[PDB]
């Protein structure tokens, strides 16, 4: 076919085949989850991603300022393909159109068909959502993708070198020194923790009266900050992302973005409504969900799923309702449950137990969900296990769970120390977890590396 | 000035000057290393380089297949000068012109004037020499900064990357997968037998049919490689690797390059001379030094410079020849002395403590060498240390001595530790060490990261 170059088919044995064709889009928390469980004996397993590599997005917000560095948070695909015991074949391609007529996927290679499959497990993710603000993609960044961490240190070191030609009190300085983090989540939170740590821990170090004058804000349209959580979390983080200068814009919506300013429309708790036009030099753009074109596209050929927005709308077995077999998990799935690597990684995890027991059953090795129900399948149960979030400063807030039972919940810097001892078990490679590992003991010793060009 | 955007001042103490203005060009070896000795409250201190930081040259050639991360192996300038008691103001840019005639160097930015001083230190070395061969600057790699080992990196992985979609048989594919590294000395070596160490730790660990076809070759006019060595060293340096599956061309010139093919001319030692073409697709060159444009300008205004090929010849103070105020260390400067790291080192911390000295003279601070003889200044007496040599597949070789005495001299895989515990000493910052260490350390466990875009 004409997929890209990182393209491969793992060779641990010899293909005859009598075994279905399952096929995973995506390469992410879904993907790779389902990949590291799925028996590659009983299923021929295939992968379609443009991105050879899987990312430990949790700590995507700290690779920008060099908290991490972006090898340490990726791991090569076929890493993961060789621990298994099957053949693994990936495709470096975008799937373009999913024909669930004809039971293919069209993919385009960026660097460069239609691939067939007996079950299609859609992992693709969503993307960040504008909401049609005008501007948000001329002037903004996304926090999604290793390139984004690239071009927010691009971005926010060339705005420091210009800032340090103008004089103390130049309003261009001010501006190129300002920072725009939207999104109240974790993401936004964390991204708005990292580059206060940055600026207040290293930059000070060399160039204070920059770092002084750097003005790091945060928007978000709802009334709290870190909403998942309980109030009393969601309280202590704002107080606390307040103490360490960021200037928190709570109920807050961004209008428009132009290209040195931006118009936030605040409404107040006393149900006023007022502007205020922001100068900035940074817009990072961590907000909100949307369907990615061809999951959208995939809406118009399922009846079932003329109705759906967010994503692909599931079953209790994660089938995409009106197909017998198209699964879809993680943040391209609508079932009810957060866009969280936790649901992904739960959602993977069933699914490929499901697929263990399938291989048992002849029906489904040659009312859609009646073979599930008629042998006794269990339903997919979310357990919900917590959340945790960076807040700068060697301070995080932390919930613990499992059922009705919450094991902890707090905030400081024990909770920080927690944080990254559940993030190193959390990673998906040893590989990934060293080099976290080691990017953290260094930064206990030395500057981070904010490096424009590397 | 018009100096790039990572220009700085220091600002350790408010200047009033009295002191004489010393200039350095240069962010190397010889620079640094004199930066590190030079008393900045004696002297103000200026810095003139393109390059913002040091490079720790000796692991260049571990770089381009991530042996050592290239972030590892450099260190800001900033980093060095916050540790001098006085200011220091670096430019970021490069001299286009020395001259002497009104005491000032001319710069120009890459990324954007006349600089004045009162003793001038050239540290800028050299270039690679690729003695007018056609074709080198072409289609070759030269093996010297940063963006060049990020360039090998990005040519061998799109080689490998072509030559997985050929057939096994085809002579395309073999062409891709041929690296060829001209030049026996360390660098040429060490670049050749790091490459094999990635092809046949790495690489064969999950492409083995790719591996198992890849072709490594060294080609060196003289009949030796490692010359520096003695003769035992050599000829086991030569039949490691040999024995490592790297093909030696010895007493071999490269004619021309082409884009596919390099012709190479043998005169062996019965006295015939051969010509092969070799196909390639990698060629790294790796021999030859070169005076820079700015150096060899000043050849002619200086007429005690006027025959001057190699570099400026120096006098026993390290006072360029003609001149009452300018010295020149390390590679740009012809002492007599081999172009390595080590002489660069000595001659900056004996022309710094020279400096020390003169600061006490009046004479200095308002027959080039008078003041220098009837002050009793001892001349420069290099004290060579030895030498050190990686061969891949955990072998080096080194000779260490002091004066007449030698300490250890020998090869093998103690030597291999030996080369990597000395490598970690003479780093020159902490930061550049503990990552060099961690980098080593994951190695023991895991793969190199070999990715094209990072
Ligand atoms: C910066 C950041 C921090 C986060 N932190 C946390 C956290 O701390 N805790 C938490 O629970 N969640 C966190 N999340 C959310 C979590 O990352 C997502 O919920 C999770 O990624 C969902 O998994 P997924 O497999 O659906 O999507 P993803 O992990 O995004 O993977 C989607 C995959 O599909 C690929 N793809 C895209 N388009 C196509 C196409 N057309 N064809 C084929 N493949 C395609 C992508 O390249 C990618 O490999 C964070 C997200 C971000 C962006
Ligand atoms: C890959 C490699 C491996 C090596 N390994 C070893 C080893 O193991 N042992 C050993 O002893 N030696 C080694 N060497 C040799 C050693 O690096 C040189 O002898 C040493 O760099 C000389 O120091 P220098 O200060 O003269 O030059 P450099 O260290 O090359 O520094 C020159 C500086 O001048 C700057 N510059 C260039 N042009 C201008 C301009 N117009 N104006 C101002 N600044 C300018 C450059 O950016 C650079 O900062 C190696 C060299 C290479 C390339
Ligand atoms: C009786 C107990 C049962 C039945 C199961 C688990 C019990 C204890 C666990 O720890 C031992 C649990 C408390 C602890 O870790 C799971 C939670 C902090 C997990 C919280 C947690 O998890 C994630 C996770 O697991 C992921 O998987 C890859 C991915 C994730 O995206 C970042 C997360 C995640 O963001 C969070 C917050
Ligand atoms: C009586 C002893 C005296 C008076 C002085 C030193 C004695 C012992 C030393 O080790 C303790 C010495 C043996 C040991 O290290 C210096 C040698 C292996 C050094 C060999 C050595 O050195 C370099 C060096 O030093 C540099 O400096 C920054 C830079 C260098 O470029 C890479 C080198 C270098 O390439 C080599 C090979
Ligand atoms: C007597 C017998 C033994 C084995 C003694 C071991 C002593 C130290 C260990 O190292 C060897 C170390 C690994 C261990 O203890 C600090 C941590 C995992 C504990 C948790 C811990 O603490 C931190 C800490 O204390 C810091 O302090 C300045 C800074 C820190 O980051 C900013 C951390 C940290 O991020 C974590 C996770
Ligand atoms: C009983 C009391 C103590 C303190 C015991 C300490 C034991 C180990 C130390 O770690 C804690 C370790 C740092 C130390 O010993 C291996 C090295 C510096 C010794 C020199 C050494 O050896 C290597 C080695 O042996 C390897 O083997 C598979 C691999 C190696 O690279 C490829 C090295 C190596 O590159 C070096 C420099
Ligand atoms: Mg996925
Ligand atoms: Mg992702
Ligand atoms: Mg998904
Ligand atoms: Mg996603
Ligand atoms: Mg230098
Ligand atoms: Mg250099
Ligand atoms: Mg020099
Ligand atoms: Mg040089």
């Amino acid at each position: 076919s004409g997929a890209g170059p990182t393209s491969f088919k793992t060779m641990k044995v010899i293909d005859p085949s009598d075994k279905p064709n399952v096929l995973i889009l995506g390469s992410g928390w879904g993907a790779i989850s389902f990949l590291k469980h799925i028996d590659t004996k009983k299923y021929n397993v295939s992968i379609i991603s443009p991105r050879s590599y899987f990312l430990f997005t949790p700590l995507l917000p700290s690779a920008p300022v060099g908290t991490v560095d972006e090898k340490s948070i990726i791991e090569p695909i076929v890493n993961f393909a060789l621990k298994k015991k099957g053949n693994v074949t990936y495709y470096e391609a975008e799937a373009t159109s999913i024909n669930p007529d004809r039971n293919t996927v069209t993919i385009k290679s960026l660097s460069a068909a239609e691939i067939k499959y007996d079950y299609l497990i859609s992992a693709v993710g969503a993307e960040p959502n504008t909401f049609g603000i005008p501007g948000v993609t001329d002037y903004g960044h996304f926090l999604k993708e290793i390139p984004n961490s690239l071009e927010i240190r691009r971005t926010f070191a060339a705005n420091l070198e210009k800032a340090n030609l103008l004089p103390k009190g130049d309003p261009e300085r001010r501006r190129l020194l300002s920072i725009v983090v939207v999104g109240g989540g974790p993401t936004g939170v964390e991204a708005a923790g990292e580059l206060q740590d940055y600026v207040h821990q290293d930059l000070r170090k060399f160039l204070p009266a920059l770092a002084e004058e750097v003005q790091i804000h945060l928007v978000e349209a709802l009334p709290i900050v870190l909403n998942m959580f309980e109030k009393k979390l969601s309280s202590y983080a704002q107080s606390h992302l307040e103490n360490t200068s960021i200037k928190v814009h709570l109920r807050t919506a961004v209008a428009k973005v132009e290209e040195k300013q931006l118009l936030a429309k605040t409404k107040h708790e006393d149900g006023k409504i007022t502007e205020e036009t922001i100068p900035y030099g940074t817009l990072i753009w961590a907000t909100g969900n949307k369907a990615r074109p061809v999951i959208t596209d995939l809406f118009k050929k399922i009846p079932e799923q003329n109705s759906s927005k967010r994503g692909l709308a599931v079953n209790d077995f994660l089938q995409v309702k009106g197909s017998n077999n198209i699964f879809a998990i993680g943040d391209n799935a609508f079932a009810g449950l957060p866009p969280t690597a936790q649901v992904a990684h739960q959602e993977a995890e069933y699914l490929a137990k499901n697929f263990d027991k399938m291989a048992q059953i002849p029906n489904f090795q040659k009312k859609i969900d009646l073979l599930f129900e008629e042998n006794n399948f269990k339903p997919f149960k979310y357990n919900d296990l917590g959340a945790l979030a960076y807040l700068g400063s060697e301070r995080a807030i932390a919930t613990i769970r499992s059922g009705k039972r919450t094991f902890y919940t707090g905030g400081g810097l024990m909770t920080f120390y927690l944080w990254r001892i559940l993030y190193l078990s959390m990673i998906l490679s040893a590989r990934s977890r060293l080099k976290v590992f080691f990017d953290w003991i260094k930064l206990a010793f030395f500057k981070r590396d904010f490096f424009k060009g590397l």
